[PDB]
């Protein structure tokens, strides 16, 4: 049992495609700040709590499914959702915490501590602090900024170093206190930019689907990446406004690395595409899309690559990701971004094991 | 027992935000065409068919809550899914209807002939087939064009007269023989512009909930209707291009009369909007959200109407309509468009007791 001489929590990102629990065993330093952060248990289970019906025999089965097998009694839980939760009134979030915390009292393996939903500047933070957890660059000054975008189902979160700015709202920005150092960070999260929430513009585009692939209207796919971009960009900019939300910003505090976690991460890593060093550019990733899946025929295809339930989005995702980076963000289609490997499981719940507080 | 005097079918909307059971009972002409079609029970379900988790224990709790306390068995059910089964991959609705297919076999109170997604073609066809069987329009050859508009949750449809044209696709383009005559329609589905999923890209505008309404992202809403209007026209036009495709079409073969159904008839007969006749038109409608809704301090308004779940998407619902209406279509905001009472149970269902074959 690890968890009788270290620190132990379990956190649960309830995700917009999945639940993750992680426990997780830690030290403390002499600030009583987490160091020796290592993930000993984890469970995934699909799909996303805020899909289900909010009954109690549904709410039972998931739940008993997710934290059966643990080796390890007693342990407290924060249970964490995020945007597909917040695509929901508070009334009907309100059915599910209900249900929820009515399972935990009564069962006596587990301790609810908290259940709730956290905003999009919350997960953001956390976002940052998970990777820059990792990269061990949080205990001392950093002279170069990272900047940090989680690629989710039904959001997406940007959040970089900046300091205090009083023309910017509030709510996106964090004064963040870790390891007896003070960073100044930018938070943003676009609610419905998620790849779900996306997808569910742009099913009967031709351009955004291999050759031939049966759309929903009754049309075929004709691929063609830099087309389906410059659609996924009309919701970006003329929709969400990204653009002039997120670049004046970086042109003044620029970011010199970038890392990414959520969808991309499986993507770049899957068998369609081909990338070294866990990095990638947005140039290469909307070629690589363009020729590998959007100009192919569909059952041709298909037929080569049977393994992966993914393969019919991956042209309309290399489009998306491309949009959202170089003309949502401007970030340069020759700028290296980091992925973090999808086999190290790091999700934002590593910033809750090191930073407790939530938005007021 | 009707139906031992009168031929019946049940037929099962399977809509995106819940699933309604028809049972209808119905004559034939000379020419085995139904007449004096009568709905003799109605069961409505939430939430969606295609929102609940495809496993035999959720549908088969489903299917039972759906199908029970009818008053009427050994009838053939057809089971037709719509937008909300459309956003999902073939193979997932597979998985669906193989779990419903074996709960039918299991049971001997229904029979079942098809279970199946319908194209929005298809489903364009049954919704103007519904209306006009209800305004007793199919049996003569009519002098006026008759426009009808259904309001979905997953998608939106609109469908009316339109001499065949060469230069459009034979997708949108229907001849339907009833009664007797030929009319040619155009038909339009648009998937992700129904209300549910047009909405989740604007849950954190300010400008599309009433005033103070706590947005997910902590900002607070600020409603105007105008404003709210302008951004769903983005997605309308910018990136659906839905004025490029319907206005030209309806400029040169106009509409005399516009019947909707779907939500815009829920809203327009709530407790918050006030119109006479069933009917509406766009700039009411628009001037009532901005009034009514869209500049009223939230906890005020929410305390006064605490019984409509749909409260506090009226702002953004009122701005909707009439960018689909008026942005999209084209329509004068003068013009009245009908709507169809809700009390009526009428959905584009009373088209498949009319008309069997979809589209191949
Ligand atoms: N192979 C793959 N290619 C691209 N995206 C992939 C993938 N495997 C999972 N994903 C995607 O990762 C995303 C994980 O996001 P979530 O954490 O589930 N959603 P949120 O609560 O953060 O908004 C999902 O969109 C999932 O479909
Ligand atoms: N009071 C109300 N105001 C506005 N919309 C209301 C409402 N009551 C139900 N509705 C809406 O009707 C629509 C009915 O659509 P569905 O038939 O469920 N969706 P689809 O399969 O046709 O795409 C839903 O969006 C639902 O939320
Ligand atoms: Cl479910
Ligand atoms: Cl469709
Ligand atoms: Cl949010
Ligand atoms: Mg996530
Ligand atoms: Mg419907």
């Amino acid at each position: 049992n690890p968890c009788e001489k270290h620190s132990c929590i379990a956190v649960i990102d309830a995700g917009s495609t999945g639940s993750r629990l992680h426990i997780y065993s830690y030290d403390t330093d002499d600030t009583n700040t987490p160091i020796h952060i290592e993930e000993i248990w984890n469970k995934k289970i699909k799909p996303g709590f805020a899909s289900i019906q909010p009954n109690s025999v549904t709410i039972d089965a998931y739940l008993t499914m997710l934290l059966a097998d643990a080796p390890i009694h007693n342990i407290p839980v924060y249970f964490y959702a995020t945007a597909g939760m917040r695509l929901l009134p508070q009334s009907q979030q309100k059915k599910y915490y209900d249900e929820l915390d009515y399972w935990f009292r009564q069962q006596s393996q587990w301790q609810l501590v908290e259940a709730k939903t956290i905003t999009g500047n919350d997960e953001a933070l956390f976002d940052w602090l998970a990777v820059n957890y990792k990269l061990d660059t949080l205990k001392s000054v950093q002279n170069k900024s990272v900047g940090v975008m989680d690629m989710g189902g039904a959001s997406v979160q940007i959040v970089f170093p900046m300091p205090k700015n009083a023309e910017i709202s509030k709510h996106n920005q964090v004064e963040l206190n870790i390891y007896g150092q003070n960073i100044n960070l930018y938070v943003h999260s676009f609610l419905g930019l998620g790849q779900t929430e996306m997808s569910h513009q742009f099913l009967n585009s031709p351009s955004c689907f291999a050759n031939d692939y049966p759309l929903p209207d009754g049309e075929s796919g004709q691929g063609n990446a830099p087309s389906c971009k410059e659609e996924v960009t009309s919701l970006m900019n003329s929709v969400h406004k990204v653009n002039q939300q997120i670049q004046p910003l970086l042109a003044l505090n620029p970011v010199n690395e970038w890392y990414s976690i959520g969808g991309i991460s499986n993507l770049a890593s899957s068998q369609l595409f081909h990338f070294e060093n866990s990095e990638l550019t947005n140039q290469s990733l909307l070629q690589q899309g363009d020729n590998q899946i959007c100009h192919q025929q569909w059952d041709i295809l298909n037929g080569q690559y049977p393994d992966d339930e993914y393969l019919y989005q991956y042209c309309l995702l290399s489009s998306y990701y491309y949009a959202l980076m170089v003309d949502g963000y401007g970030i340069n289609p020759n700028q290296t971004i980091h992925y973090i490997p999808p086999e190290q499981n790091l999700d934002w719940t590593i910033g809750v094991v090191l930073h407790r507080a939530l938005e007021h």
